[PDB]
């Protein structure tokens, strides 16, 4: 029993969500008040992600002898932080199923990393930052026939990005004029894009700095480019999907002020008033989850420290052993949380069967939108606040390739596709850590990472609706349909250099994050003071039940997941 080696439809896989959807969609309720209490703990944690795991860890630090149960509905621990594995040519090749890297922090977060043996500066040498640039490789843009008239792959992209692992002097980029000159657009559209970089103008002339800023927070980037810079509808399509990965929506939902702060073009002349993105374990932040699980339940794997975790062998049969004071219980959907007698009764469903356990304390570390269906003591106001945290769907696909000669031939290590389902397609980060060595030889297998976000661009939707509609679209897609999109797009982009998707793909893992990033405050649709009041109301302590998850901070980062766990534990 070893989830990390599974391929196919992963992420929120079949079996993880059905009981939750009976509560959320059908309003079925699962009461356990008539069942005997089976087990008793000091702390019961709902949700086995980084935040739930952190809550167990900090609670135990404060209560060394604590008995702790973690209830988790996926078939593996870690939530968004999942380890993916491939086998090729005798060796394991690692990938990240979701939460990707760390930055370089509260004292509590520092204290957690140190106690786990995570030295952040180790990545200065573990991340092979000059590997792809040293091979002469650059980032490219892929234009699709349907949108631009013809398929064209344009390399040498100098566009600077928010979470950039490439040293800026090492982009192997061309000039804006040279690079844009190759765009499959009319001469007029190319001149207009080029002038965007070569000859910025004050497109908001007349307005003071304060009025410009107000305007930019209430105007989408797309509209700013359309109405103020004057780019054509065909030009702006170049920008449509650039924000898909880091914000979970396209340029039509990106506030222009947020585009400015992300380094997007168009603002240099308005008169308005970086760190290497290399903190990446070979399986992403699943290492952080695995680190905590081993530290919490030492029978699961041997060793200690950030080096040997990478290839440590986890025995899942040791996760949920009684007597062991910390127990992690997978494939288990919590359905009921109720204060009683200075304790908390927790009900969960497992293989269709209901169970009841007790803790003195409870931390709700699951999706915040799930909490109203579980916590029976919520006022209507707080339940409603919780339900306003509408999470964004994302899909992170791992693809194993026989070789990557087609990438070498095309001179690329990463593609941006403005309008296709997958907007980000890249050879995986080259990272050597512990006994794991990143693939090096283009004749040999390598992992590809690629990001698909089911946005509905230019429809007039607010962000919450784009999120919910995105989930409807994902729900309506079989694994077969997802696989076709992968193979169709890889074939169209790499086909010209000899790629053959049927011959050259030797593994596919689709991590379906239907409930991906936490909601965050979007100044195009939300009022800041109202949004903050909703946030603080939603995470309010309820008796002996505290609420965590990154959701509780409206902030989709592993460090928010840790700090919300810390706050929750201290309240208890
Ligand atoms: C695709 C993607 C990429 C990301 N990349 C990064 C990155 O590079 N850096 C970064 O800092 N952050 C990143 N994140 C943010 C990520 O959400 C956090 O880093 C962290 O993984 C979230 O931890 P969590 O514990 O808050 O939530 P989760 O990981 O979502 O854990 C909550 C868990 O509770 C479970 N649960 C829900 N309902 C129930 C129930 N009724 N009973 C039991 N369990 C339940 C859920 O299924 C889930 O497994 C990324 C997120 C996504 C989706
Ligand atoms: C990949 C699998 C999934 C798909 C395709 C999916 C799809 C959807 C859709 C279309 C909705 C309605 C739109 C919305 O309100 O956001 C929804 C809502 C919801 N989902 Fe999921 N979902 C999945 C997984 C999960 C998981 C893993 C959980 C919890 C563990 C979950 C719990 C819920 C709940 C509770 C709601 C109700 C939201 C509310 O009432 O506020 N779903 N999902």
């Amino acid at each position: 029993y070893y989830p990390p080696a599974l391929t196919g439809l992963r992420g929120s896989h079949p079996g993880a969500f059905e009981v939750a959807h009976q509560m959320g969609w059908e309003k079925k309720t699962f009461d356990v008040d008539h069942l005997p209490i089976e087990e008793e703990y000091d702390l019961v944690v709902v949700g086995g992600g980084i935040s739930g795991l952190a809550a167990a860890w900090f609670y135990r630090e404060r209560h060394p002898a604590a008995r702790i149960l973690v209830i988790e509905n996926h078939d593996d621990f870690g939530g968004h932080a999942k380890r993916n594995e491939f086998q090729a040519g005798g060796r394991t090749i690692l990938g990240y199923g979701g939460s990707e890297s760390l930055q370089s922090y509260s004292e509590d977060a520092k204290h957690l990393l140190k106690r786990l043996g995570v030295e952040l500066k180790r990545f200065e040498t573990a991340f092979d930052t000059d590997f792809y640039p040293g091979l002469g490789l650059s980032r490219a843009v892929f234009f699709d026939k349907a949108s631009f008239g013809v398929d064209k792959l344009v390399s040498g992209d100098p566009t600077p990005m928010v979470a950039d692992e490439v040293p800026r002097d090492r982009l192997n980029a061309r000039s804006w004029r040279a690079f844009i000159g190759d765009f499959p657009l009319s001469r007029e559209d190319r001149e207009a894009l080029i002038a965007l970089y070569e000859s910025p103008r004050d497109y908001l002339a007349g307005k003071s700095v304060e009025e410009k800023e107000t305007y930019l927070a209430k105007t989408s980037y797309r509209d700013y480019l359309l109405k103020n810079v004057g780019l054509s509808e065909t030009s702006v399509k170049y920008f449509q999907g650039r924000s898909n990965d880091f914000s979970a929506l396209g340029a039509d939902a990106l506030p222009a002020a947020d585009a400015y702060a992300a380094g997007f073009p168009g603002f240099d002349a308005l008169g308005l008033p970086d760190e290497p993105y290399i903190y990446h374990f070979p399986d992403g932040n699943a290492s952080l989850a695995r680190l905590m699980v081993r530290d919490l339940i030492p029978a699961v794997a041997p060793g200690r420290g950030m080096e040997d975790i990478v290839m440590a062998r986890f025995d899942y049969s040791k996760l949920d052993l009684a007597g062991h004071p910390v127990r992690l219980r997978l494939n288990s959907t919590a359905v009921s949380v109720r204060n009683r007698a200075g304790g908390v009764d927790v009900g969960y469903s497992r293989a269709g069967r209901l169970h009841r356990v007790r803790g003195k304390h409870c931390v709700m570390a699951c999706y915040n939108m799930m909490v109203p269906y579980l916590l029976r003591d919520l006022s209507e106001e707080q339940a409603h606040a919780l339900s306003q945290n509408v999470k964004f769907p994302l899909v992170y696909t791992k693809v194993l390739l026989r070789n990557w000669q087609a990438w070498k031939t095309l001179g690329i290590h990463e593609i941006y596709a403005p309008t296709l389902p997958y907007s980000r397609i890249k050879l995986d980060f080259p990272v050597d850590l512990g006994s794991y060595r990143h693939p090096r030889d283009p004749r040999q297998p390598i992992g590809v990472h690629m990001v698909y976000v089911p946005t509905t661009p230019n429809a007039g939707m607010d962000a919450r609706t784009q999120a919910r509609v995105g989930r409807s679209k994902l729900y309506a897609m079989s694994f077969e349909q997802l696989e076709k999109d992968i193979r169709d797009q890889l074939q169209a982009m790499l086909g010209p250099a000899g790629f053959d998707h049927r011959r050259d793909i030797t593994g596919i893992t689709v991590n379906r994050w239907s409930h991906g990033y936490s909601y965050f405050m979007n100044t195009l649709y939300d009022d800041e003071a109202e949004s903050e009041a909703l946030m603080e109301l939603a995470r309010s302590k309820v008796g002996n039940v505290a609420i965590a998850n990154s959701d509780a901070a409206w902030d989709a980062y592993a460090h928010a997941a840790i700090d919300q766990a810390v706050r929750a534990v201290r309240e208890l």
